[PDB]
């Protein structure tokens, strides 16, 4: 049949939404991001990246695309056939919140909705309209590329109600501010997310940009591509329905996907069996976000305590258990130690694992209570020294794989080494991981080495840049498959941030209350079994 | 002015050429077309699969524009043009070629044979008239040396789809020398192994002598910020050597300027990965000449557990020379170390990790951890282990080494009779060291695979601090504008069944085609 008005006239909404104030265990969904305005203005001071994106989207035209849009509009209306511009439509209140120096919005055809004001009341080159229908009539008369509904709660509400919106360009501002007006609850039957962007920081908040779409209910050289592909040989509907998956959480999600679809079926030490592949790299920009997975719920207390226990050079499992952190519990039982032929090892004496190697590489391990002060190589101090005093060194490495002591460890380390890189007052870190449990271990391990990059950067007067995560044997356990099918069909939220107490200037001086995660928005806890 | 015949009728050549019976190499090296009135080689499956696929493909919803142009000047198919000898060359199982408009070009052939679809022609220009009379997608020449010779003299060819067969055969007929001024290469494919040869697919191009979500792409890039003319002029650079060259290109464009320990200065970035498929090729760079005797001897000297630099020096392998001098060792504060006693470096750590180092002459038999044997046992007896690692980075021993290792560790992976290897490298001199390093650990992966009765799969090379020295910049500009040749292969003596038994003569590099040596200095 004859198609609808949003399509012919290319009418979109663009908005920015923050999180809203209503005061441990809270539930997040798309509706979490809904705050539009407060007391006639925006809830926040300035978010310049959203303003830059807004400007980019609302001013962009493709001239060679116009001809086809022209024909289409003419055809729909039964008709023969300055620089091209977009139309922008604002509510009256919206129009009045904008400072005069910015009105009318440059390089766009401005249009205000109003009953109480008429063309006489405006000095500016703008079109006044008093009915939504009158917008449509105008779009028939104007030459323009696209039409963006710039907002106002009232304006948004009515355009979505009359189904005049083809795509919503929606910015998720990942912070909380006092709000009095709200974006309307979007119906999932009517609109689905098709694109999610990278995550960014601007003005002390993370944000991303997503695109909702209205639901389904040269010439020679492109042939050369098909030639070069001559030798190419249901569970992820949502995951596969996304056009642009640029959120960095997709680095992790794409690897699971790849292991699930193309991984090798293998037995393993545990007896569970896995799907495995060999050799991946992920990169997280810590200047922009803290990459805590949002597709399921993670907590950070344990892994921080673990890291503090590493830095103190400890190998005593009782220390963790006494803080109700059980990450190493299974690896310290009588039964487990005896299976490792460690019959003369005390329960929870984990042997010369991470802490011991970081502080005392090469010392003879005795028992977990011994005093090892000044024995072996204090690699941790050495790397901090090298970062401060020879930042361009290519030898800044922290290594836990001590070949000589492997058999005395409760189990050999998975996280083999850290290599550090300094440029322009910024610290980056590569961690190489020999064995990577994708469903359970990896999300924690990303968090751990991201925290440790921040710690090391701070005590060295640098800013953290990239955590780069190298996976050797990357594997999905079979008892994890169904849980990860659920996970890969969840859409990430903008990442949270990590704040460290800025007064901590030595690696040893950190305690648990020196760390806070801010603005963690996540899907529900999944049990992997 | 008035646009050209081949630009209208879409006339393409498609060949496969081999090499023919201290040499310099060029594109002309691959020119071997035919012999005895047949193909030089027994059968090259993959190229045949490529051949079919290229010449049978049509995009129907793109004929409309091609119809438009050819007039202005059921079952849509392609014109395949062949000469008489070539038509006679094919057995009649396949004749006339499946799904295509077979057209034979013979100034003698008795026209009135099977004349439903076989279209004989006697003159040269008669084809372009017969193309006008037809509903065809693209026109392919596959003729023979002379059929090729003429269509090229006549400038009728738009693109050459050229398969480079990387082996040497007896030939009597040859593809004409393509003129560098008149055709340039625009695309280069992955490298493959088919029927005991490597090959790749290149494309010469004639030198001029719902877009809703397309906008969303532009929206997502709102926040983005002639030295490489030939490099940049390629559309499709799929040859695996581009993993190496792209990394150089990247460091060059976006690297960070840094001082280093040496005083030369570098452009550096942090963290890359390259992957080479050893089942298909030996990844010995072809954009400059590389030698391998030295690096093999080094690997043999590693496997023996040696730390004596004199052993290499006496074989005229000077890789470790500069690190064994009196001045170098003293700069390391190794005032009590004999010249060329490199300390507990790779060999020592692979066979004796954790033993006490005394001097290069001592006997360390059964001292320390023999990692090399452990990883061989693990690979043979526990191949799904996730612990198969060989680590040279011994923290206790670093200061005793002439220098700390660049190649931190290898990790091994086994599935389906196949061995892969990751080597992590903390420090990567892109211009000089990395090319040897790829080769060295590739060979080592072959070595370990063989003695464990496995087949090599991937070598995977992870780069920490990756840097281009400033003194290499100009040499690398020249290198990045050279187009790779299909890779050689490595043959190991199959009799060798233990890691300790290889010697220098057990290794053969075959069909190494390369550009001219570059001196990086
Ligand atoms: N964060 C974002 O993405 C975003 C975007 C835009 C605006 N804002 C914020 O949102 C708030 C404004 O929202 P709001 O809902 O209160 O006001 P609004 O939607 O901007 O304006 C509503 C007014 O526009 C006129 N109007 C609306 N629909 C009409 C129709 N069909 N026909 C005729 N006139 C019509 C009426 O004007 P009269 O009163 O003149 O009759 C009405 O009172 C402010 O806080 C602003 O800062 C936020
Ligand atoms: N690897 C590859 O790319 C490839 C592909 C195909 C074939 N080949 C090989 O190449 C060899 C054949 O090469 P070739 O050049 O000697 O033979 P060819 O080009 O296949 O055939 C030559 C014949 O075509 C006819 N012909 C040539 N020019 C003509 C013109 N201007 N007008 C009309 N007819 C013309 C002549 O037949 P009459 O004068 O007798 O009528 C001539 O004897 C074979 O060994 C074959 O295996 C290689
Ligand atoms: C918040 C920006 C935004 N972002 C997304 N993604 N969608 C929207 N509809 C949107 O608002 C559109 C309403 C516009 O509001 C104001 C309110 C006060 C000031 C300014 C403002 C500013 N300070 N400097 C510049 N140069 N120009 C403007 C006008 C665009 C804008
Ligand atoms: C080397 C093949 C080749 N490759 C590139 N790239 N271009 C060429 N023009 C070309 O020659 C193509 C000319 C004709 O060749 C022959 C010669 C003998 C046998 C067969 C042959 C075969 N044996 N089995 C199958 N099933 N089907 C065919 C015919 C397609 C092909
Ligand atoms: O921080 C950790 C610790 C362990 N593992 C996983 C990887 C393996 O599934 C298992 C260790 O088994 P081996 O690879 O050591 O066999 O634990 C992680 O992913 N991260
Ligand atoms: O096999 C090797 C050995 C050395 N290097 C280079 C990397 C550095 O440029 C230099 C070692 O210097 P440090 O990074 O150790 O300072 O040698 C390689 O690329 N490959």
């Amino acid at each position: 049949m004859m198609e609808q008005v949003c399509d012919v006239f290319d009418i979109y909404a663009i908005c920015a939404c923050c999180k809203v104030e209503s005061k441990k265990n809270e539930v997040f969904n798309n509706y979490t991001f809904r705050g539009l305005g407060n007391k006639g203005v925006l809830p926040w001071k300035c978010i310049s990246l959203d303003m830059k994106y807004f400007r980019a989207v609302t001013t962009y035209v493709n001239e060679s695309k116009y001809e086809k849009l022209k024909y289409k509009r003419c055809k729909y209306l039964n008709k023969e056939t300055k620089k091209l511009q977009n139309v922008v439509v604002m509510g009256r209140t919206n129009w009045e919140s904008i400072p005069k120096k910015f009105k009318p919005l440059s390089n766009r055809i401005n249009v205000i909705l109003s009953r109480t004001l008429k063309k006489e009341d405006f000095d500016e080159d703008v079109y006044i309209i008093n009915k939504v229908e009158d917008l449509i009539v105008l779009l028939g008369k104007l030459n323009y590329y696209k039409c963006f509904i710039l907002g106002g709660s009232v304006v948004y509400q009515e355009f979505l109600e009359k189904k005049l919106i083809k795509k919503i360009y929606f910015t998720r501002i990942n912070s909380t501010y006092e709000c009095d007006v709200f974006f309307p609850e979007i119906n999932e039957n009517e609109y689905q997310i098709i694109s999610v962007s990278d995550v960014y920081t601007s003005n002390n908040t993370t944000l991303d940009f997503i695109i909702y779409k209205k639901t389904n209910n040269d010439d020679e050289e492109e042939d050369d591509f098909v030639y070069f592909n001559f030798n190419k040989e249901n569970d992820f509907q949502i995951y596969n329905s996304l056009k642009y998956k640029y959120h960095p959480e997709y680095q992790y999600l794409n690897i699971i996907y790849d292991i699930m679809m193309n991984g090798n079926k293998q037995s393993d030490r545990t007896g569970v069996g896995v799907l495995s592949k060999f050799g991946y790299i992920m990169k997280f920009d810590l200047s922009q976000y803290f990459p805590l997975l949002t597709t399921k719920k993670l907590f950070l207390r344990g892994i921080i305590e673990e890291l503090l226990w590493f830095i103190r050079g400890e190998t005593n499992g009782n220390t963790l258990l006494n803080k109700n952190v059980r990450i190493w519990e299974a690896n310290g039982t009588r039964e487990f130690l005896d299976n490792r032929k460690l019959f003369h090892r005390e329960v929870n004496d984990l042997g010369p694992i991470y802490g011991f190697q970081w502080r005392h590489f090469g010392a003879e391990y005795t028992n977990m209570y011994d005093n090892y002060e000044n024995k072996g190589v204090d690699q941790l101090k050495n790397i901090i020294n090298l970062i401060k005093n020879d930042p361009t060194s290519r030898r800044i490495l922290l290594c836990a794989w001590n070949v000589k002591d492997l058999d005395q460890m409760a189990l050999p380390p998975c996280h083999i080494l850290c290599q550090f890189y300094v440029f322009d007052g910024k610290l980056s870190c590569i961690m190489y991981q020999r064995s990577c449990d994708l469903g359970l271990g990896v999300p924690f391990n990303i968090a751990s080495y991201s925290i440790f990059t921040h710690m090391i950067a701070q005590v060295c007067n640098l800013q953290p840049a990239q955590f780069i995560h190298v996976l050797g044997n990357a594997h999905v356990y079979n008892n994890h498959i169904d849980s990860l099918k659920i996970q890969l069909n969840r859409i990430p939220y903008p990442f949270p941030t990590l704040k460290l107490n800025p007064d901590i200037k030595n690696i040893e001086d950190f305690t648990i209350s020196d760390f806070t995660i801010q603005n963690y928005v996540h899907h529900e806890k999944i049990s992997m079994d």
